[PDB]
């Protein structure tokens, strides 16, 4: 699809067998979800951004459906006021700025 | 252009006659800049990123290049890890995101 940017660009994800709504973020590098449980081993992981850090667990190899489209990568959880896609999963679904 | 996003979509930007760098960032709804002189009046805003709230100085219908494209329009200043072109200039360089 091609997305405006008029509005926040939302779509619907599932990620650990539950819907989310998150945001398509070009400007992240990393996919920050909200707290929620996940398989596997983690690690802990500081980010940053305006107004400083946030400390989360990163689990890798998570496969997440993005407005229908699957992929697989690290995801990081944690006290993110969003749910943010970020670059990471953004090139395995072939998204690209266009202008 | 066609932005793919494996590397940061980092942009050249002209603003007051300096060539600065930025973000193209889709998650962002306003362009949040570092520290320079603008001229004109500003107004206060708090913006909430993933950290916390900053305080940032709200300059209106200042004129900016963004990767050759002219916008004019509102440019927050204050504390962020980098300089970030938002929503409010995206389209006004008539940026979409597309997969
Ligand atoms: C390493 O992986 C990382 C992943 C994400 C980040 S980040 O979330 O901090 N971020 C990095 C840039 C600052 C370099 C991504 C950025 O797109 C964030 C994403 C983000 C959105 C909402 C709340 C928290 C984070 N936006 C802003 O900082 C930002 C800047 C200026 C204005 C706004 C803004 O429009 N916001 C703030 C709260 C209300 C409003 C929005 N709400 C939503 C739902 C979308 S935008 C956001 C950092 C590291
Ligand atoms: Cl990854
Ligand atoms: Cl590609
Ligand atoms: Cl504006
Ligand atoms: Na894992």
């Amino acid at each position: 699809p091609q997305i405006t940017l008029w509005k926040r660009p939302l779509v619907t994800i599932k990620i650990g067998g539950q819907l989310k709504e998150a945001l398509l973020d070009t400007g992240a590098d990393d996919t920050v979800i909200e707290e929620m449980s996940l398989p596997g081993r983690w690690k802990p992981k500081m980010i940053g951004g305006i107004g400083g850090f946030i400390k989360v667990r990163q689990y890798d190899q998570i496969i997440i459906e993005i407005a229908g489209h699957k992929a697989i990568g690290t995801v990081l959880v944690g006290p993110t006021p969003v749910n943010i896609i970020g670059r990471n999963l953004l090139t395995q679904i072939g998204a690209t700025l266009n202008f």
